[PDB]
């Protein structure tokens, strides 16, 4: 057996440990600011993602194992405007070599490759359901399960992420801890088709195309265990 | 600063680290049967709880701190009839000496209490909604908050409930890993005003008052962990 | 499997979780006082116990598994006489119940009993060898194993207990940071034929039985993590 | 702050989170071998080196803290003949992109270089003490403390090391669960002064530089935790 586990009650403004991509940085304060920021406000066409330095084994082929893994994190997503708002940020699972995607409604994640994803989108595009929502993905910007999701402005996310391998389920949970209001969705997913044996896990997110469509994506801190066996 | 953890896989048939209250015993298998079940079948007016050997430290009022705790747990309620079920079952905390309270619809927690609970109800009383529910339960057997809760007959049910004290935010979900379906709550709760510095932690239940209103209330696993500092 | 887990860098002045027998009690300032101590001296013919609430599952009969089991703690023992001193302090494991045994040279452990034992002996009765001694005890106050041990009067030790249950072996060390001195012995020890399947775990200590052999025996924090599987 | 921690019970013939150097592998049953072996034979001339992954934080000068560190790893060397053998492995944390050194005595760590290691010397060099020994190395191949060790051909060790950030104490415990028998030794070590803020930790072994001086260096598991708070 192989256990693999990490905290961050916050962010290194230099960290070795986190692979940073694209636009992603962390501020001075501890903050893992996915996308830009000039001047205090956010800034269009941004994309930033940021993984784990050491890979997680997910599942072996010899020995037939699959993971068991757990997850928490909190997230800001602030747009100068409530109504006007793209794209979203994500936690994210692809192969330890992975680099930045497409940009805008894509997350930084997919184009249009080997991802699986929780993503908390603010902006509907043609794959998507109307309203805001949390979505599981499997190797698709369209995703196969979600729900719909009450973004609250600049209020602290609250995410539980779980995966158990014994029933191939999914598990992704948000609470706004100011007005104690959650989500939460489901779904089975086979890692073992989606992903390879090893992958590297993190985030990824992107600000809008346009000027009107600015938001942050901030990660505030992050925990993370992963059991193979 | 205190850390306290303890997970169980399965139950020791003969627990040691387990208090065991009115009807609740392991059986040879290592289930948690909390109600009464005579030839495989549940009976009426049973209750049963269990609670972890070692008191947990929530609060500290010299020191101002409080803590903050996670716990996971599976659950299956059987019932012989899905439209007739009664009462239900909670994961709870405290006072270190408590002892069971009132059967049926007070779960074994409640009368007529420093008690909080978490509630999976199966049988719509006088202070309930209508359908079955979660419930979160801050000294009364009427829930502050509540989802509606597709129960589902003798399926696995994952529980994750975790309490931010920096937030005094409770949440609780379940998933049914078997059609990968989801619920969830969140509220304010204030355990310093709630309940004092030291309590036990564990689980409750009660079948209901009638023979046509039986089921399981049966604890497959448990995980929990609890830091102050 | 069972996993049973603490951790204190202190000790609550009304601790709950902590069984306290004889004369033990924890300061104001969060520290494990075994002994007595007045007007800041410490007395003669003092017995002092402290043990875990929740008993620790060490092996199964049914299941024919042994726990393995780590424990750190920080301790230290003050004498106003550098060369008079009696008796010391052990961390043990004995069945649930037990309850304090006799003093001075035994301890609070032993008699003329079902205990394993490390100890930190700083007087040398009929049973010992001739030097103060760090000892591995398995149901007698005479050590199957020993180490002599330079006790450092009123300074910091660090001890680190492990025990391997797939080549029985229990292992013990202790170091001065101060001077960066260390000891360490290791015994053969089947703990399924020397204690029951359910045991407390936990530290004993004694004054002298004489004015001029009196000395402290204060845990300052302690760490420990069994699994059986 | 920041936790970082993993487990490997045995290792995966093709590791993703180790970062294998020179001629070190892990075999087909899950063993790291550091130094090569022929029709089941050690080789002479051979230096391999295994790290983890991901940086471990283990002082950051802005905020002036230093990480506390415990690791396990249990380790065999076996040798043809008992009385000719070099020359031994160590466990060992330097700069992230850290590259083998000089071999032989040199251990692949050092040379004629910032690197902290614990070594298990089987063959006494010009800087060495006479016996074979367990050494505590802060940027010399020469030992600053070290105690003779009794090394057991083909015994499996079980080792212990922690740093204690506190204190700037750092431990090293080797066992042989055979026989039960047990060495240590203990330094005082600043590793703000001696390593950069992040490093990479793992270990290096290297068999003699003649025919009659070889011997095995086997890792069989490896559990490492750290935290800088
Ligand atoms: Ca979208
Ligand atoms: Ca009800
Ligand atoms: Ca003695
Ligand atoms: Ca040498
Ligand atoms: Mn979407
Ligand atoms: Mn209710
Ligand atoms: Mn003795
Ligand atoms: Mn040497």
């Amino acid at each position: 057996s192989e256990v693999v586990s990490f905290s961050f009650t916050k962010f290194n403004p230099n960290p070795k440990d986190i692979i940073l991509q694209g636009d992603a940085l962390v501020t001075s304060k501890g903050k893992l600011q996915l996308t830009k920021v000039k001047d205090g406000k956010p800034v269009d066409h941004s994309l930033g993602r940021a993984l784990y330095a050491a890979p997680i084994h997910i599942w072996d082929d010899s020995t037939d194992r699959v993971a068991s893994f757990a997850t928490s994190f909190s997230f800001v997503v602030e747009a100068p405007d409530e109504s006007k708002t793209a794209d979203g940020i994500a936690f994210f699972l692809a192969p330890p070599d992975t680099q930045p995607q497409k940009d805008g409604g894509f997350l930084g994640l997919f184009n249009d490759i080997q991802t699986v994803a929780v993503e908390f989108d603010t902006f509907s595009n043609t794959w998507d359901p109307s309203a805001r929502h949390i979505g599981i993905n499997v190797n698709s910007i369209e995703s196969m399960k979600y729900v719909k999701w009450g973004w609250e402005n600049g209020k602290v996310a609250n995410v539980y992420i779980s995966y158990e391998a014994s029933t191939k389920t999914l598990t992704a949970s948000l609470t706004y801890p100011s007005n104690a209001t959650s989500y939460i969705v489901s779904a089975n997913v086979d890692l073992k088709s989606a992903l390879p044996e090893w992958v590297r896990v993190g985030f990824s997110a992107t600000s809008g195309l346009s000027r009107d469509h600015v938001e942050t994506h901030d990660v505030l801190d992050w925990s993370f265990t992963s059991t193979l066996q």
